[PDB]
């Protein structure tokens, strides 16, 4: 059974999802789009290739290919969009953060070391929500980004890291509930780099964790569904290195073709020096 701190915990969590969690993209324009030595290494894109497809509120649809790498520039053509999105995905994780109590709480500095520390990771589990594994693609709204096929298929995307864990954690068919609780232990990591209260951020985390597999247990007794709560934790911590990958191939890119905008720059420690 759940106690009632427990069910206040998961209000509290799922009030704020809500709050903040724009699942229609509709407050998401304004966007850019694409045009009408440490290169080699800058080849990073090459596991990545999305079409995007926008529908008009009036019925019409525009849809866009990606070119091929093949020199040079060509292939930073979507970065300023995907920034844009990241931007408008990031805001909402900030804002989320913000109407946590919990996280109020805690000190100014411990706030923000906490946000940079698990935005990314915040990020994708809302990604995840939006995620069609039938068709494999991100379905935002009036916007889509829909997986390029090519070489060998599901086996072939499925070597990307990132690419596994959305279609992993897809596959575990979790609740509200459970996804807003996995962005709770995600936030709430005391082991970020620059968080003081390290002290009441684990135990904070604990708290949150400890509500996750209570949930569990208590609406979950089929065979199918043991062992859930390990399954999701081994993807929170597989979630965090894929995190620490992602950054720095990130950083790179930004070194060779600048592209992250400011609230990103924020958030990745970027000076402007
Ligand atoms: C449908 C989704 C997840 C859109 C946002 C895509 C990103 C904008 C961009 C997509 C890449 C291309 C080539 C179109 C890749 C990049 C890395 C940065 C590069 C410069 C290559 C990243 O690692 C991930 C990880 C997820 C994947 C599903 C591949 C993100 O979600 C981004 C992100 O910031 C999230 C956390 C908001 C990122 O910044």
């Amino acid at each position: 059974g759940l106690t009632e701190e427990q069910r206040m915990m998961i209000r509290e969590l799922m009030d704020a999802q809500m709050k903040t969690f724009d699942t229609t993209f509709s407050h998401f324009k304004n966007f850019r789009l694409p045009g009408v030595k440490w290169s080699q290494v800058r080849k990073d894109l090459c596991s990545l290739k999305v079409s995007l497809q926008l529908r008009g509120e009036d019925g019409s649809v525009w849809n866009y290919k990606p070119p091929a790498d093949s020199g040079g520039k060509e292939i930073f053509s979507l970065l300023p969009h995907m920034a844009d999105m990241s931007t408008y995905m990031f805001k909402g994780i900030i804002s989320f953060a913000k109407v946590i109590s919990y996280f109020r709480d805690l000190p100014i500095e411990d706030q923000i070391s906490l946000l940079k520390g698990a935005a990314f990771e915040l990020c994708q589990l809302r990604f995840n929500t939006v995620f069609n594994a039938e068709t494999g693609t991100w379905e935002c709204g009036r916007l889509s980004y829909c997986l390029e096929d090519t070489a060998g298929g599901f086996q072939q995307l499925l070597l990307e890291p990132m690419l596994k864990f959305h279609y992993m954690l897809k596959k575990l068919q979790l609740h509200e509930e459970e996804y807003v609780l996995m962005q709770a232990i995600s936030l709430f990591s005391p082991d970020r780099p620059g968080v003081l209260q390290h002290r009441v951020v684990d135990q904070l985390q604990e708290q949150f964790a400890i509500t996750l597999k209570s949930y569990i247990e208590c609406n979950r007794p089929q065979p199918a569904h043991r062992f859930l709560f390990l399954k999701i934790m081994a993807m929170l911590t597989e979630l965090r290195s894929i995190n620490a990958q992602h950054t720095q191939r990130l950083l790179r890119i930004q070194d060779i073709h600048p592209f992250a905008t400011p609230l990103m720059q924020e958030l990745f420690g970027i000076t402007g020096s």
